[PDB]
Order: structure tokens, then sequence, then C-alpha cells
DNA sequence: ATGGCAGAGCCCGGT
DNA sequence: TACCGGGCTCTGCCA
DNA sequence: ATGGCAGAGCCCGGT
DNA sequence: TACCGGGCTCTGCCA
């Protein structure tokens, strides 16, 4: 500055025309200004040259709309910066149409940041932790946020997930992380918070000891680490109050999760009513804590089965009710089997 | 999960 | 020259 | 015989 | 959440 001022007059307002317009001829202007409203306050959007931009590489017009829909901000960006970033993403890729797979999934990924230093930071830390060009690649497409992410979170959520291995002797933390990744690759886009606690959860809950708590938190615990604030803590409250009704044992209970913690991600009542299912038809409690898996099954399947099984004139105190959680084959193929069995 | 949400910072234009 | 602050953007958190 | 073989079930991972 | 089924394992049978 170092001159004038302004106008002070009743002055008319003035927008971005072409905007609504080329919008319209594709998007769904609706929902955009619905969560991106500040976009549409906005003058000078790159819009028009963003649609030839994923055009040119192989996109229906459709698609496009609809990732302009729920992501009205991709507007902004330039199409100089996009070629990076899509080249970025190029790397662990290998192909054009499934970055467009993943973009007309989750938009947001792609979008929420022009920042392709950060962008090639994190790419070439994720490979310096030991990852496969195939891990990156599972971790792209499902948790995509992850390459978005600032580097500086990223290489915290490592270091923690090292510390916490390292804590409990384990000989090779950096390994550690890598085998959690596989196993729960929306490792990086949690909380070290949120994570933290749930690794507490696991800690108190079972009473292992600490190779079999690392063992745990990389195998089938892994996916424990996602679950939201409490929920867990609840899940398994709700599970060891129903259990304990029936008159089983702290560390029969402990067994039962440990053998099989898929049964946390149930709704406590679809949990609660399965197994009050199952107990209607006199099957022994000991019959579903030695068999979790039959709880895979949903009380649909789970009642008609059993009643098939009964009319079939069997006897399921008796019987190996793994029989239910089986492939519609399987089951149907013993069944018949055991009702000629019984049939005599 | 992805979409909603909020705290912090930046762009930018107005005295 | 200095200083203000509106409003979008960015990053990370939640479920 | 013990090694081969087959029917049945289980582990486990993939939608 | 529900459901599938590939392929190893287990048990028992044969000569």
């Amino acid at each position: 500055f170092g001159v004038k001022c302004h106008n002070t007059d009743s002055e008319p307002l003035k927008n971005e025309d072409l905007l609504k317009n080329l919008l319209t001829m594709g998007v769904d202007i609706d929902m955009a200004r619905k969560r991106q409203p500040g976009v549409f306050h906005r003058m000078i959007t790159n819009e028009q040259d963003l649609k030839m931009f994923l055009l040119s590489k192989g996109a229906s017009k459709e698609v496009i709309a609809s990732i302009i829909s729920r992501y009205p901000r991709a507007i902004t960006r330039t199409p100089e910066n996009l070629s990076k970033r899509w080249d970025l993403w190029r790397k662990i890729v290998t192909s054009d149409l499934e970055i467009v797979n993943i973009l007309e999934r989750s938009p947001e990924s792609f979008f929420r940041s022009n920042n392709n230093l950060n962008l090639e930071n994190n790419i070439k830390f994720l490979y310096s932790v030991g990852l496969t060009r195939k891990c990156l690649c599972r971790l792209l497409t499902n948790a995509p946020r992850t390459f978005s992410n600032s580097l500086d979170l990223n290489k915290q959520m490592v270091e923690f997930l090292q510390a916490a291995g390292l804590s409990l002797g384990h000989n090779d933390p950096a390994d550690f992380v890598r085998k959690i990744i596989f196993k729960n690759p929306f490792i990086l886009i949690q909380s070290t918070k949120r994570v933290k606690a749930n690794i507490e959860f696991l800690r108190s809950t079972f009473n292992l000891n600490s190779e079999e708590l690392l063992v745990l938190i990389c195998g089938p615990g892994a996916e424990i680490l996602d679950l939201s604030n409490d929920y867990a803590r609840r899940s398994y409250a709700n599970i060891k109050e129903k259990l304990f009704s029936l008159g089983c044992t702290e560390e029969e209970v402990q067994k039962f999760v440990l053998s099989y913690p898929d049964v946390i991600f149930l709704a406590e009542k679809k949990f609660n009513d399965k197994i009050d299912c199952l107990m209607e038809e006199n099957i022994s409690i000991s019959q579903i804590i030695e068999n979790p898996r039959v709880l895979d099954s949903s009380i649909s399947t789970l009642k008609s089965r059993i009643k098939e099984l009964v009319n079939a004139g069997c006897n399921l105190s008796t019987l190996n009710i793994t029989l239910l959680s089986w492939s519609k084959k399987r089951y149907e193929a013993k069944l018949k089997k055991l009702s000629r069995f019984a049939h005599h």
C-alpha cells in the first residue's frame, strides 16, 4: 500500500459466474455447498481445468462429478500440482485406474492437501520402515488418508508402536510395527491416544505375559486397536457379564475372547440375542465357548439351521455345532449325511 | 470408516 | 506504515 | 507292518 | 456382519 482507499457506495455483488454453471453440467451443487460452503463464496475456481485432467486419466464424467459432489475443494487445486501428486501415487499404485477406484471411494484422501513435498516424505518414510510396494499399496487403497497425514503424525504413530513393542522386550520393534500394519492398514490413521488406550485394554483385561501380549497385538488383536473410545471396554464387559451370568470363569471368558476376538465387533444386542437363541435350544454354554466361531452365522440362519437339524432327528447336546457356522454347501452336506444316518 | 467437526493458521484485502 | 480481522484451508480427531 | 490313502473337520484368510 | 471354501491335519483303514 502507501496511496489511498476504497469506494464507499452501495455496490453490486461480484461472483464466480462460470462456477455454478460448469458444475451443474455434471455435479450435485446442492450437496457440495452443504459440505464445503466456503468453496462457493470463492472466486477464480479451477473446476474447469480439473475436469480435463481427470478426463486425461480415463475417468467417467459421471464419477468426476461424483467426486466434486463429496469434496468441492477439488476445484481449488491446480492441474500442475495434481499431476505431481498423481504421479507420486503411481509409485505404489502401478495403475491410473486403481487410483480412480480409490478416488471414487474416498475423494478426501487425494484432495485434502496440496503438499506434495510431505507426500514424497511420507512415501519414502514408509518404505524405510521396511514395507513392500505390495504393502504400501495395501495402505494406499484401504487407508489413503495415511499419506495425507503429516509426516510428523505418521512418525509419531510408528515411534509409539516401536516404543510399545520395545517396552515388552520385542527383539525387533520396527518389525513388530510391520506386522501390525499388515494386519491393520488403518492403523496409521488413528490417534496414539486411541491406540495407547486400546493397548492398555488388552494389557489389563487379559493377564498374559509380555510375549503372549505381543503376539496378540500383531495377530488377532490388531484390529482391536482401531476400536472407538471405551467401545472395546464396554463390548467385553457385556460379554463377561453374559457369560458370568451362565456360571462361567474369569479365565473361561478370557480364553473365549482371546480364542476369537472378533466377538468384540458384535453389537451388544447381536451377541446377547445369539447366545440366548442357542441357549433356548438347550445348547450347553460350554459347547459355545469351545466353538466361538459358530457366532459367525446370522441369528436367522443360526435359528433355522437348528430347527432343520432338530427336525432331522438330531441331538444338539451331542453333536458338533461347528456345523452351524459352515458353508451352505458343507452344512447341507453333513446335514443329509446325518438325517440319513439318524434315519438308520 | 469417510464424513463431520473444531482448533489453529494463512490469504488477503480494507483502512 | 501498521494493524485488523473475516473467512477459507489444513490437519487431526471422533465414531 | 509302516507307508499310502481317503473321508471328515478345522485353520484361516478373503470378500 | 455372514458366509465361502482352499488346503492342511487327523484318524483310521488297507495290505
